[PDB]
C-alpha cells in the first residue's frame, strides 16, 4: 500500500517546457569574478554548509555580503548558482552580485547585495499591523516569482528574510536548500528547519511542491500575530508534528495521512495522542490583540493546513481581504 501521487495545483509544467539548461544545474559551468575586489569586515553568522560575512567591495567602497561556502559537492554548489540567476531581478529576491574562488577556504564564496537588516527577534516585537501585513504580502511577490519560475524555496522562515525596516525593502535570502520542481518528482524532506517544516515533511511524504513554502510562511506569519516565535516550537522533527497537532487537531491530521496513504513512522503511536482543533482566538492576548484580525486569522487559517494541496497559493494568498490596504503600488 504505497502513497497516493500528488501534483502542485499550480505552475505544474513550467520547467517541463522550459530549455533543460535552464534547470540541469549539473551542467552549469560557474564563471568566476575576482576574490580581490571583496575584503571581509564582519562575520554576520555561520552554519553547516557556510559562514557569512559582511564586506566591501574594495572596488567602490560599495557594502556587501560574502557567503563563504564549507565543502559540500559540486552539484550543491551548481544548484544554487543557478536558481539565484534564474531568479535575478525578480521581486524581493536577494541579488547574487559575484561568484568567487575563496583562497583561503579553497571553497566558492558567493557574493550578495547588501540589505541594512534589523535582527527579526528585535524587530517583530516593533512591527504594527500594517508592517505584517505589508511585509508579508511582500514575502509572496518573491514566492509566487520563484514558484511561477518553477522553484521551490524550501527554508522560508524569519532568518532568511532581510528587512531594511526605514526603507520598506525586504530580500528573500538563503536558496541553498532550493530545487526546481518537476511533477510526480519524489524530494528529500530533510529540507527546511524543524519550526517550519510543513506536515508532509514531518510525516515523510516525499511528493510534495511549492505548497510547502505556504506552510512555512503561515508559521511566520502565526508567530507574528501572536508575538510568539517560533509558533509551533518542536523539541525535535517527531515532536514538531505534535505540537503542530495540538493546535490544529488530530481528527483532521489523520484524515490527512488517510487521503495520500501514508504510512506514519510507528514512533508516532505513543506521542500524537488525541487532539481537538483549537480556535485561533486562543492564542489572542492583551500583547498581540492589536495585531489579530479576522482577516488575519482568516488568511492565516488557509495557509496553515495538513493538506498542501488546500493550501492557498502564493498568488491567491495575495488576493485575501487582509491585504486590501497594503497601500497598493500603483504610483
Ligand atoms: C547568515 C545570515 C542568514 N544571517 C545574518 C545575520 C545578520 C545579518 C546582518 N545583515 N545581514 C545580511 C544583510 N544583507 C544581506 C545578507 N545576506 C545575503 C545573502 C545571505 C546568505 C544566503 O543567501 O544564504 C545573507 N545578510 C545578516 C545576515
Amino acid at each position: 500500500s504505497g502513497p497516493v501521487p500528488s501534483r502542485a495545483r499550480v505552475y505544474t509544467d513550467v520547467n517541463t517546457h522550459r530549455p533543460r539548461e535552464y534547470w540541469d544545474y549539473e551542467s552549469h559551468v560557474v564563471e568566476w569574478g575576482n576574490q580581490d575586489d571583496y575584503q571581509l569586515v564582519r562575520k554576520l553568522g555561520r552554519g553547516k554548509y557556510s559562514e557569512v560575512f559582511e564586506a566591501i567591495n574594495i572596488t567602490n567602497n560599495e557594502k556587501v555580503v560574502v557567503k563563504i561556502l564549507k565543502p559540500v559537492k559540486k552539484k550543491k554548489i551548481k544548484r544554487e548558482i543557478k536558481i539565484l540567476e534564474n531568479l535575478r531581478g525578480g521581486p524581493n529576491i536577494i541579488t547574487l552580485a559575484d561568484i568567487v574562488k575563496d583562497p583561503v577556504s579553497r571553497t566558492p564564496a558567493l557574493v550578495f547585495e547588501h540589505v541594512n537588516n534589523t535582527d527579526f527577534k528585535q524587530l517583530y516585537q516593533t512591527l504594527t499591523d500594517y508592517d505584517i501585513r505589508f511585509y508579508m504580502y511582500e514575502i509572496l511577490k518573491a514566492l509566487d516569482y520563484c514558484h511561477s519560475m518553477g522553484i521551490m524555496h524550501r527554508d522560508v522562515k524569519p532568518h532568511n528574510v532581510m528587512i531594511d525596516h526605514e526603507h520598506r525593502k525586504l530580500r528573500l535570502i538563503d536558496w541553498g536548500l532550493a530545487e526546481f520542481y518537476h511533477p510526480g518528482q519524489e524530494y528529500n524532506v530533510r529540507v527546511a528547519s524543524r519550526y517550519f517544516k510543513g506536515p508532509e515533511l514531518l510525516v515523510d511524504y516525499q511528493m510534495y511542491d511549492y505548497s510547502l513554502d505556504m506552510w512555512s510562511l503561515g508559521c511566520m506569519l502565526a508567530s507574528m500575530i501572536f508575538r510568539k516565535e517560533p509558533f509551533f516550537h518542536g523539541h525535535d522533527n517527531y515532536d514538531q508534528l505534535v505540537r503542530i497537532a495540538k493546535v490544529l487537531g488530530t481528527e483532521d491530521l489523520y484524515d490527512y495521512i488517510d487521503k495520500y496513504n501514508i504510512e506514519l513512522d510507528p514512533r508516532f503511536n505513543d506521542i500524537l495522542g488525541r487532539h481537538s482543533r483549537k480556535r485561533w482566538e486562543r492564542f489572542v492576548h492583551s500583547e498581540n490583540q492589536h495585531l489579530v484580525s479576522p482577516e488575519a486569522l482568516d488568511f492565516l487559517d488557509k495557509l496553515l493546513r495538513y493538506d498542501h494541496q488546500s493550501r492557498l497559493t502564493a498568488r491567491e494568498a495575495m488576493e485575501h481581504p487582509y491585504f486590501y490596504t497594503v497601500v497598493k503600488d500603483q504610483a
